[PDB]
Formats: structure tokens, C-alpha cells, sequence
């Protein structure tokens, strides 16, 4: 260690700074127009989709922790690198959200866009609907970055983005629809609310747990594989699709 | 029997279990904020594009029996993997809202999201439109799902996402916009509202074996085939392809 | 002649039926959901877009008379062609109405989603709008069915959907928005509303026949051809992309 | 000098009028149908994908002069075509909206959706966001403008354009969204309301003079190099790719 | 690596999670019958045997923090797959009392089996007894599985059983019975009482310490190693290797 390893590091952590100040902004209690929920799912999804476009070479746009997680119970990620990424997730996270406090007046920062639990939900239902929240992303993901597939290479951003957004139209009524812990922790550093909380650590991971496993070890057959799915993900462009192409035809 | 198939299953199984436990949810009629016919488009169709993307390489997310009777008219499949496909979806969604069920509390869980006929309108309209919402969307997916389309990869999943919620725009007031039976099976199943079933039984089949029909024969073959089509849909990829055998002779 | 030329008549068919089916249901003056002005730009775009990708193989789906004109202006449709084309969108786009007035119930086809100058403006300051609105459009379409670019394939159908949904968005209080005859004369057919009409005759065909002229003379150097340009666009799938890569390779 | 680069520089003039006299129409207090920030952002995210898309052979379209002054801070353009298009756009601007002043009657042209601070936040604030705002979409757009992807070609139409949306659905609070001077110049131009304008002259040029070095140094080539990119980019295509001479290499 | 230790680490999660959800259930002051003791001793003893014969080929079992610090500075275990374990253990016991705390009605989920001073006596009298709790089964855990002891195999889950039965047959009037910090924290965790907390993490990583010295080193002879146990433990059925190069070596 290290050369470029880093950079990458600074691309998720401007990634989630921004993805924080748009959604949350983007997501708070407003008196004058309400976010509609739809507006906020669709903020953060896009957030996403930006950022998963932008900087999506450099990471795989794991934009989730869960989905790095999942990304670590099928191996698709390292011990190391995870801790690392784990880190720039959440401290650009609250630094986005932040800059959002302190961007953002003070009347409409009374919740804050809070994860929190609305009309009387228990955890329960709530940890099992984040777990499903996250876990068809951790999917979208696995989907979207299953070297396999680089015909169709399109779309991590969007489709990931939607697959946040997709989970984002029902947690949020639920939970506020975390998926991805760091939009529900931002805002609560800033102003501190803690209610109902662990439903959002172990939905999400299980439900990204879960997702992996089902990718990695349940749908992975000559696929999915181990080593060189990360050689070619952490690889990245110019990737493959091509040397397996040239050296065969060279060989036939 | 069996190879890996049972993975799809699982990856189907897991499937509609969430796209109803996310879907039923978004679509309720929360006081505070009603969800716009637009909004709950939105949800199920990024529920699709998501859903359809997670688990392809595995299952290939038809999300649709019409869909399937489309396909299987247009022998773009076979008779046993439908009955057994059925099953595992239809489990899963009553798998969801019965996690629902348990995952909702009392004061709210009344009529359930169910499918019912809107604004007037006899049973034979509803049917009528679901046709042509189905048809649409048939014809989107077989188009998405033409293998004879590589110049044109895209766009599969959101295409059809998109064409299910262009159908909900219209098919919401008409008929809620089923496009797909297990959507308005799993709340019923468990609330018990059963007036003028069939309705939703007959439009999608008329359509989806129409768009099928018409997108298989009608517009003959087109490239399609019958077997061939079945033939690529089966090797999953990769397999064999046009350029593939192009760059291969010219080196030899 | 003729062969296939035909079934491509009825995919223009199809297409259009649903469009203005699916359109001018989701942007009627119901009074329960009043068609959100979006709600009403997106159903049609998306028709579009799902007309585009569905019957995109067969059609380059102009979708648009103003589009298939703009198309001949430049020499990328014959004089032949055009007329029957011309046909087939119009008594589509009428009978998609038609089956809508009847499906429809008769509370809420009181305008029936007319094109109608709305809130004083005048029929100069439409067209001038109509215009342009169909003028990006026909470059839309334009920049999309360039031969030139067959490596960035997409999206035919999105684009130009979403080139007509943007239309949409003005014209539709200004004109209800044309861009696209059809989607103004099909309801206006059924119902009967004929003020101030010339306005989508003449602002979309300058704007179609601008945006086809700025793009097939202005903007045309060795690349939106004449001959060969319909040659591989008429040609279809299996098209190139390919032919010139292979033979240039065997060649060098 | 010169070449055929006028027609770009009409393909732009043209551009501009429209994204502009289609625009500011779609973002009006219409007292019936009052304008969500949503439907607004949606308007131009929409322009910008289809004029991005459509005068592309010719001129590439930032659509944003900030992201011109990353492209260039970020090497990726030289100092005169500059100045040239800058005044091309303004023109054309105007040229719609004056246009506009004559195609729109006089009881409500009154503001003329000119940008201007809401919800009391001082003009520091709103010159911080559309920084942002703009980052994320600089980056966005230097990503997507990213020859160095071919792998995952998609999307560069459509990933602006909702970048600019995404901008937009936060933005329009702190600043109405600009990203983008002509946007709020064209209509303020007509109208005469001049309140502390330098805001929304120095946020976009941080953001993208930020997004671009932090695109193309920061973050350094990335890949890109300086000048390479600049080669690239004026080639327009055809011309040198990877598995071009990958391919030709191989069969001699 | 890696090999077998991954899913060999979630078991204890698992297994944690179990004997904790017993353990507790098997405690707690029904209003109507108020466990008697043996009843709770021979629920959660036979409990643990049943939990290490099972988990016993893949773990170890340690289904104790305590005794996994006693494999730890027995230097029986390595350092990772203990936090690894503990962790588990942790978190499987939480995971474990929110199904617990779910699977209770408000009415009887009083003391919730919370290890809990009942019948007046001093923490530092508890602790004292603690210690000495946990240490016999940890003895009895050694003297049962010695890989040099061969002639009195069974009943080490039995004689175990019996061993946690004994010992909880005292623990219930005082304590309830943790002897295993996991078992303790996961109420106190849900429930909310820190009540005394580090008892039941300093008597369990106490007690479990001392015994390991015992057997390791002052009672150290020919026998009672550090490698060769190891070495068994790791290897499993079948990858165990030293004891045919014994038989190699033997039979001449």
C-alpha cells in the first residue's frame, strides 16, 4: 500500500457530501412547499444517480454501506478497503448535512428530514422493511456490477439511483427510508434525535446481507465469482469486456 | 433435475415478496399526504426497472404472467416453468402482506391498496383498457427483450418499469392499473373485498396474448422465431452472436 | 413493390391507437385527480417512448407527421411513403380516441383533452410556440436516428419521448401542445372543437420543416446523407455499425 | 476559418431560443395549475437532455457556461469559440423571450419567472448551493462527457439533464436553480428587476471551475489527460479508439 | 484463505441469538407461575448441551464471551474469530432480544428474565459468584472435551446439560443466570437496564480466565497443550491430519 486507493476515497466522500446537502435539503419539512414524498425519494435517488455517474468509474458507487457490506459477505470487497470506505460514507455524509444546517435556515430545520419512525409503526416492521429496502439495492448493485454483464453496461447510476429511490417511497413513511444509514444519520448528528434507532442497522444489513448472499453464494455459478469479479470491479476501465476478447481471438 | 435454476426461484421467491411489500405500502391513502395516482405509478415501476434488474442473470423478470402467456404464445417459453414461476410469486406476495400484515398496525390497515374499478365505469371497460395497458407493455418488453436488437441494447428494465407506469397513468382511474394480478391478489387475500373478480383475469391475458401475438407473429417473426428466441433467452449469455462469429472468421 | 413495407403501417398503427389512448385519458379535465400538467406531458411522452422502443425496430418512429415531414424536407423519407404514413398516424390516432370517448365515461370527456388556446393567446404567438416545440423534436429525432451514431444506439425511444413531453410542458397551455397534430386532432374529432386552428398546421411543419433543414443542410457534412442515410435507416436490423467494419477489415 | 462549425453555432443560436421561450413558460404562476418545483425542474432537466441531444454532431451543448469555464479550466477547451458561443446563447436568449414578451399577452407577463433569493436566505447562501448544485453536475457532465467510458457509454444526454434537475429539485428553494446565468438573464432582461445579481455570476463558477479541476486534476487525469481530451472531443467521431486498433492489429 | 471459518463465525450469531431467546424465556416472573428453578435450570442447561453438541463441529460453541476469553487466553483460539465470534455473540443476543421483545406481549415482558439481584444480596457477593458459575462449566467444557482423554467420551453435551441446569438451579433465585455476558446484555440491552452491567462482563471474562491457566499451564504436563489441540479444533471431518501420521507411525 497505497498509490490511487486514496482518490477514490475523496470521490465517495464529495460523492455523500453532496448527495446529503441535496437530499436532506431536498427532504426536510418546508411549510411553504412540502417536499412531496415522491420529490424526496427522487432527490436522494438522483443524488445517487449523479453521483454514481460522476464518480462511478473511480467506485463502483456503493453510495451504502449496506451495500459494501453486501459487497464484503460475497467478498466483493475487501476488510480493509471497507472500513476505509465505511469512514468516507458517513464522514461526508454529516459533513454535507452540515453544511445543509448551517446553508439552511433555521424554520424549516425543525425535524430536519428525519428517519423516524411515522404513525405508529414498531421497529419490527420497520427493520423488516428497511432489510428489503436495502436489499434490492445491494441487488440493483450486484446486478449492475456483476462483470459479467458489460454489453449492457449501463445503468449503475440510474438504476441504482431508483433502486435508493425505490426504497426511499417506503421507508419513508415507515422510517424516513434509510437504506443506506448515512441519510438517516446526518440530520440526527445535527439535531440529535434517536428514537426506534438500531431497526436501521440491522434491517439494512440483514436485507444487504441477505442480497449478497443471494447474489454471491445462492445465484453465483460460474459467476459471480470471488477473486477476479474484485481484480476486474476494483480494476475498473479500461476494463472488461475486452482482454478476454483479444488474447482469444489471438489464441482463436 | 435440477441445476441452478432454484437460485432464480429464490431470486423470484425474494422478488415479488418485495416489489408488493414495497408497492401495497406506497400506494395507501395516508391522510397527511395522499399519494398521487403519478407517485404510486412511480413506485411500482421503479419497483420493476429494480426488481427486473437484481435478478437476471438467474430469473429474467417477466414480473407479468400476461407477460408469461405473451411470451408463452409466443413461445418465447414453455409449459412447466410458468406453474411453477406462478407459484413462487404469488407465495411471496402474500409473503409480503402477510409481513405486511404483521408489519402494519390496526388503525390503518382497512381496504389494503385493493384493485376496484374507478369513476363509473363497467367492468368491460376496465378489462378493455388493461388490454391495451398490457399491450403496450408486452410489446415494450418483447421489443426490450429482443435479443435481435444489440444494436439498440437498450432499455429493458426501465422500459418496461416505464411502460407498466405509463399504464398506471392512464389505468389508474380506469382500473387502478393491474397489468398484473398478484398486485391486487395479495392485499385481497388478506382483507377479504372479492366484487366482479375476473375482470382483472381476462384484459392483461387479451392484451399480453395480443402484443405477444402481434409482436411474435402478427409482426412474424420478427427475427424472433419461435425455438431460436428460446434458444438465446436460454444460454443466459454468454453464448452465440452475430459479431461474435464476424471478427472470429476474419482472423480465420 | 411491395413486401413487408405493409406490417410497418400497422406497428404505426398500433403505436398511435395506444398513445392517444393512453395520452387524452391521462389529460382529461377529470375533476377527482385533475391530470397534473406533468402527469399529462408524461403519459404521452412516455407512449411515445414506449411506441419508439416497441415498434422503434420497424418505424424510426416519427410518431409525428411534422417529424416524417421533416424527415422528407432532408430526403430521409420518400414522397410515397410519407403519404401513406401520414395515414396511418391519423386514422391510428383517431381510432385510439375513438375507443378512448367510448371506454371513457361521459362526465369527464367534456373538453376531452382538446388542444385549445388557453388563458388569451393568440394563434401567431402558438404557432411561433407549436413551432419550435415540434422543431427540437424533429432534431431529436434527428440527432437519434443519425446513422453517423450507432455506438451510442439510445435512445430513439426515451429521447423522443421525452423531446414530445417537453413540447408537451408548453404547448400544453398555449396550445394543449401539439408537436403532433394527432394528439390534438383525434379528440377534437370526437368532440368537435375547431378555434383557432391553422396554428398546429403551420408553427409544428416551419418548426419540423426547420429542424429537418438545420439539420439535413445546415448541420449535414459528410454525415446526414441523402441515399444512404434512408438506405440503413429504412434498412433496419441487422444494420451498422457492422457491414462497413467487417468488409474495411477484410479490406484493411 | 471557417468551417462548418457555423452550423453549430446555429444549431446552438437555435438551442438556446428554444430551452429559454420553451422554459420560462413552463415555470410561470399559473394561478389554476400552480407550478411544483418538481414540474419546473422537470421542464428544463427535459430541454437540456433533448437540445444536448439533438445539435450534438455539431456542437456539443454544456448548455452551461460554467461547465464551459470547467472544460476550460479543466483543459478541456481553448479561449475564442468561447466568447463566440457565450454571445450566440445570450441572443438567442433573449431573442426567445422577446419573442416571448410578443408571444405572451400583457394582463400576466409580469415577474417573468425571473431568479431571485427565497425563503429569507442571505445571497452567500445561494451562491453556496449553486456551487453544489453545479458541482455535482460538472462532475456529472465531465463524466459523462468522458470519452475514457465506452464501457458504460450511457448517459450523457439525460444524466445532465437531471444532474440539472437534481440540481434543481434542492436549488430552486436556496435559488431557483440557476446552474446557469441566461436561464435568469433572458427574462430580467425583458422585465427590469436588478437585486444583488452577483450571486448568481460566482457560485456556478466555483462549483464548476471546483467540479472540472476536481474532475480533471483533483482527481488527475483522470485518464484524461488535457490536451488528449481536447483531441478527442474536436475528432467529434469517427476517429481513434482502443478496440479499433485492437481489432486491426490482430487481423495484420 | 478462505476456507470454512466464515459461515463457522455466523453460526455463533445464530446460536447466541438461540440460547439467549430460551435462556430468558425460561426466567421470567410470570405473574401466574414463577419459574421454579429447576424447571429454568434444566431450560437453559440442557439448552447449552443441546446448542454444543450441535455446534460443537463448527465453533466450538463458545456460546459465551467468557468462554471464548478462557479459549482465548488458553491460547486455544486465535485473535480474529473471537472478536469475530464475541461480536456475533453480541449482536446475535440483541438480534435475538428483538424478537424476543417481539415475540412478548406488553403484560408479562416485566423482569424479562433480566439477570437482576432479586431477593436482596450486594453486586460484589454476585459477582464473587459469577465467577465461579461460569468457571465450572468451563472445566467441565475442558474435562469433557480432551482430545488425550478417549476412554469416557460421553456424554460431554449431557454431563454439560446438566452442568448449566445445576448451575442455574442456584442462579435463578439470586440472578436468573447469565454466565454468559451475552445472555446478560441482550435484555439489559432491550429492556434498558445497565443495572450493574459490567457484573456480567468483568465475573464472565474473570472467571473464564483463571480455569484456562489451570489447565494450561500449572496443570500443564505431557499433555494439555496449545498446538496439538489447535490443531484438532481447526481441522474438522474430514482435513484433520495428525492422527493418521500417528497410525503411520505405529503400526511400524
Amino acid at each position: 500500500r497505497s498509490i490511487a486507493f486514496s482518490r477514490a476515497v475523496f470521490a465517495e466522500f464529495l460523492a455523500t457530501l453532496l448527495f446529503v446537502f441535496f437530499g436532506l435539503g431536498s427532504a426536510l419539512n418546508w411549510p411553504q412547499a412540502l417536499p412531496s414524498v415522491l420529490q424526496i425519494a427522487m432527490a436522494f435517488g438522483l443524488g445517487i444517480g449523479t453521483l454514481v455517474q460522476a464518480l462511478g468509474h473511480i467506485s463502483g458507487a456503493h453510495i451504502n454501506p449496506a451495500v459494501t457490506v453486501a459487497c464484503l459477505v460475497g467478498c466483493h470487497v475487501s476488510v480493509l478497503r471497507a472500513a476505509f470506505y465505511v469512514a468516507a460514507q458517513l464522514l461526508g455524509a454529516v459533513a454535507g448535512a452540515a453544511l445543509l444546517h448551517e446553508i439552511t435556515p433555521a424554520d424549516i430545520r425543525g425535524d430536519l428530514a428525519v428517519n423516524a419512525l411515522s404513525n405508529s409503526t414498531t421497529a419490527g416492521q420497520a427493520v423488516t422493511v428497511e432489510l428489503f429496502l436495502t436489499l434490492q439495492l445491494v441487488l440493483c448493485i450486484f446486478a449492475s456490477t456483476d462483470e459479467r454483464r458489460g454489453e449492457n453496461p449501463g445503468t449503475p447510476a440510474l438504476s441504482i439511483g431508483f433502486s435508493v429511490a425505490l426504497g426511499h417511497l417506503l421507508g419513508i413513511h415507515y422510517t424516513g427510508c434509510s437504506m443506506n444509514p448515512a441519510r438517516s444519520l446526518a440530520p440526527a448528528v445535527v439535531t440529535g434525535k434517536f428514537d426506534d434507532h438500531w431497526v436501521f442497522w440491522i434491517g439494512p444489513l440483514v436485507g444487504a446481507i441477505l442480497g449478497s448472499l443471494l447474489y454471491n453464494y445462492v445465484l453465483f455459478p460460474p459467476a459471480k465469482s470471488l477473486s477476479e469479479r474484485l481484480a476486474v470491479l476494483k480494476g475498473l476501465e479500461p476494463d472488461t469486456d475486452w482482454e478476454e476478447r483479444e488474447v482469444r481471438r489471438r489464441q482463436s
